[PDB]
Order: structure tokens, then C-alpha cells, then sequence
């Protein structure tokens, strides 16, 4: 077995979140960069990566991995400039949701010494934090304001990792040269990969970090089920955008959520719902015949696609609620953004059970962008046999462990076949 410095690694989906983090940690840990090969369907930051976004939410999760990531977002010189510590305002209306919000302000006294949070008990209190909100729209609302957290400039952070890797001498292959087709196997050991154009790459270890594409590329036995979420954007004038500078992330689980305008004056608005599948017949490597599997419908591959009409209605309601003064702005650059759910919502980070030296690093479950800085550390630990037992178990190979179509969400995802308005072919 080669020394670390002579060990060759291929990261499939290295243009995305987990895959770029993995490449970075291989470099940071003392792998020789020219021994590391990033393969992606699209150049880093991949156009179709779920991390290719103006913004994501950084919450205040107590989990050890999330806390390790939060520290890096605050202190790591590669990542720090992309974390915007604006705070988050979580709003609720009606006795059911206000009951759950109250409960939750008590999970935080209990679980993680509060004082990093405020209860807001009236319209007046919320308006003091977020004065751009409309009083009559928030009649009867309560909120929790969390001081830590905020948002992450997601595309820029992956792009910064790519620039770092390029400058270190990491090898890249994109498009036909980067699109995984199959592993190369010799006597049950993975010795590299082949891409759709027939290019072969040989390495000691292969990481499959293909996000929502992972269950399309190899047979995962429904451990992961791929689903899309949706957003649109509105353009503010400089004067309008100035009013929202450093605004918290604003969220109401019955409505949706929105972010501070970017440096171009654009606000992204998002729905809140259990995701959409797009089932069709497909044959991953290792499947003996085609199967009905949820296969991403990639906005990058089909840039005339939008989102479902149902999704537009929901986003419009979010704008009518949160920003009634902007109800006439067109919602543009509507897109679907793919992730893959496990049954329990934990990652799938494990060696393949039959293909030695092939490792899965997926199962993102819609909440892993905030792990970008840290997650490749764990992947490297997996490759090196040093991953903590609890995590090796939590992230294990586990077909038959529950229905990922519902996962731990409120309902089984609906399918795009049944949701008109996104396909303009
Ligand atoms: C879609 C979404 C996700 C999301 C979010 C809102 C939306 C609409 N809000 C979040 C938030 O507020 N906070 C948070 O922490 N996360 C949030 N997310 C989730 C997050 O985006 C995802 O969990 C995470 O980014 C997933 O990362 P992963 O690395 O698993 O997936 P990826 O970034 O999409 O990268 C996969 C890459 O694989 C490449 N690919 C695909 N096919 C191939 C082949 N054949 N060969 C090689 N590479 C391939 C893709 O191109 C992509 O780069």
C-alpha cells in the first residue's frame, strides 16, 4: 500500500459540496495534489451542484460536526468571508405553530445555553428586529431571533475551494471527461473509474460524492431517494436593497423564507415543502435491469426549465406575506435544486460493500451545505480507517432501513410528472 504522499485518489462529484470538501481535506492532510483527481459533469463550482447557490442558511445546530463546521465558517481563512452572521428570525402564527415555537425556545434553554437567542412576543418586537416587515401581515406572529448563524455565500465558497485546488496542482476532468459511467474493478477491488467519453482514470481510492446523482450512478437499493427544492429571485433597486442590508434570514415554516439581497440587489425566496421526485426508468451500474428511480432533472442541462406552478404560487404567497410592497416584481431565475434523502436523514459515508476502495459520500438529506468546511475531514478519515465508530455506524451502508421517499419529512415527496409548469420543452 502506498504512503499517503504516493496515494492516488479520485473524487467523483468533486465540483460539488462534499466532493470539493473532500479534495480540500486530502490536500490539507498531506496527499500530493497532483495525485488527486476531481471529476465532475460540470467545472467547479458545478452548475448543477446543490451548493451552486447565492445563499444557504447557516443554523445553530448543537451536533458535533455542525459545531466543527461553524467554527471553520467563523475562523478558517478560506471560508470565513462567505459566512454572513446576520442572524435568523423564525416566525410562527396560529396556536399549533406558536406552541412548537415556544417548545423550541425551551429546547435551547435546556440543550444549548440560550442568551444566543431572544423570544419575540409581539408584532412590535419583531418589527424592531426586522422593520421592513409589514405590521398587518404579521398580526399575531411570534418569533425566535437567533444571533449566531445567518447565511452562507454557497457558490462563492465552492468556487474558492476550486481556485485553491487548481493552484495546488489538483487534476481535473469535466464534461465527457468528468461524467462518471462506471468503476473499474479487478478481482472485486475498485482501481479507478471510466467516464461517459471512455476516459479512464486509475487510483488507489475512489470517492463517489455525486449528490442527488449518486443513486443514478451506482445501485444504492433505495437508501437514497433524490428530490428537488425550488426558489426564485426578485430584483431590488439600490435604494430598496439598502433597506434590507444585513437583514436576518427570515423564515416561517408555514410560508417559506428569504435572504438579504446579494451585492447585486437580488433577493432569493424559497418555499417550504417536502421536495419533488422525478421518477423514470434508469439503470445504475450494478443494477441488472432498468429500475424506476428518482433521477434529477438538471436545470443546467435543461436551462429552459423553471419550477412547478404550485411552487410559484407558494413563493408568491411568501412575497405577499413578507414583502407585500414587492408583489409586482417578476420572479426570475426560477430553478430546481437537487438533494438526496436517506430514510433517517443521516449521511451515507461508507465503503462500498462489494467494491473495495470505492467509497460513498452522499445522503446529504437537504441540510449539508453548512458542513462544506468540515465534511471532507470525515471522508478522509473513512479512507484512512480512522473514522469514529459512532459516525461509521450512523453513516453506514443500510439498505432496507426505512422509506426514503418520506424520510423524516412530513410527507412522501410528490413527483414532477404530476406537477405542471416547470417543463418548457
Ligand atoms: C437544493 C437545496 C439545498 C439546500 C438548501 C436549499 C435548496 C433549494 N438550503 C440549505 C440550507 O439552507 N442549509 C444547508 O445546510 N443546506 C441546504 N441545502 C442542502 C445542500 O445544498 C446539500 O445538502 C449539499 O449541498 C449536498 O452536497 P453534495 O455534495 O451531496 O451534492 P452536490 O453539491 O449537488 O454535488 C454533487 C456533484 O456531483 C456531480 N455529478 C453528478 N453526476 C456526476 C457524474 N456522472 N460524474 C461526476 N460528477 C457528477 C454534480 O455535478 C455535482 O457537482
Amino acid at each position: 500500500a502506498p504512503s499517503r504522499a504516493n496515494t492516488k485518489v479520485i473524487v467523483v462529484g468533486g465540483g460539488g459540496t462534499i466532493g470539493s470538501s473532500t479534495a480540500l481535506h486530502l490536500v490539507r492532510s498531506g496527499y500530493t495534489p497532483s495525485n488527486v483527481t476531481v471529476l465532475d459533469a460540470y467545472p467547479i463550482p458545478s452548475c448543477q451542484s446543490a451548493g451552486n447557490d447565492l445563499n444557504k442558511i447557516m443554523d445553530a445546530d448543537a451536533d458535533p460536526a455542525a459545531d466543527a463546521a461553524r467554527q471553520m465558517w467563523n475562523e478558517d481563512e478560506l471560508f470565513k468571508k462567505f459566512f454572513h452572521n446576520t442572524g435568523r428570525l423564525d416566525c410562527a402564527h396560529g396556536e399549533k405553530d406558536i406552541a412548537d415555537l415556544k417548545k423550541r425556545y425551551q429546547n435551547l434553554v435546556d440543550w444549548g445555553l440560550d442568551a444566543t437567542v431572544e423570544w419575540l412576543d409581539s408584532e412590535d418586537e419583531i418589527l424592531k428586529r426586522m422593520p421592513q416587515l409589514t405590521r398587518d401581515q404579521i398580526k399575531g406572529w411570534k418569533a425566535i431571533f437567533s444571533k449566531d448563524g445567518g447565511w452562507l455565500a454557497a457558490a462563492k465558497a465552492i468556487k474558492a475551494i476550486g481556485e485553491y485546488l487548481r493552484d495546488q496542482g489538483v487534476r481535473f476532468g469535466f464534461y465527457g471527461a468528468g461524467s462518471f459511467k462506471q468503476p473499474l474493478l479487478a478481482e472485486g477491488v475498485c482501481i479507478g473509474v471510466e467516464t461517459v467519453d471512455g476516459t479512464r482514470y486509475y487510483a488507489d481510492k475512489v470517492v463517489l460524492a455525486a449528490g442527488a446523482w449518486s443513486p443514478t450512478l451506482v445501485e444504492l437499493q433505495e437508501q437514497c431517494v433524490s428530490k428537488a427544492w425550488v426558489y426564485g429571485h426578485i430584483q431590488l433597486t439600490p435604494e430598496e436593497a439598502a433597506r434590507y442590508k444585513n437583514s436576518p434570514v427570515v423564515y416561517n415554516g408555514d410560508v417559506g423564507f428569504f435572504f438579504e439581497p446579494n451585492e447585486h440587489g437580488i433577493i432569493k425566496v424559497c418555499d417550504e415543502f417536502p421536495g419533488f421526485t422525478r421518477f423514470k426508468m434508469h439503470q445504475p451500474f450494478g443494477a441488472k435491469a432498468p429500475k424506476r428511480i428518482s433521477v434529477p432533472r438538471s436545470h443546467c442541462k435543461h436551462p429552459t426549465d423553471t419550477i412547478p406552478d404550485a411552487s410559484i404560487v407558494r413563493i408568491r404567497r411568501a412575497i405577499a406575506t413578507f414583502m407585500p410592497q414587492f408583489k409586482n416584481k417578476p420572479l426570475f431565475n426560477q430553478a430546481m435544486c437537487w438533494c438526496t434523502d436517506t430514510a433517517d436523514g443521516h449521511l451515507l459515508i461508507c465503503e462500498h460493500p462489494e467494491w473495495k476502495n470505492f467509497y460513498l459520500a452522499t445522503g446529504d438529506s437537504g441540510d449539508s451545505f453548512k458542513l462544506l468546511p468540515i465534511i471532507g475531514k470525515y471522508v478522509v478519515e473513512l479512507l484512512e480507517g480512522t473514522l469514529a465508530d459512532e459516525l461509521a455506524h450512523k453513516w453506514r451502508w443500510r439498505p432496507g432501513s426505512g422509506d426514503a421517499l418520506k424520510s423524516r419529512r412530513e410527507a412522501p415527496a410528490k413527483d414532477l410528472a404530476d406537477m405542471p409548469g416547470w417543463n418548457h420543452d
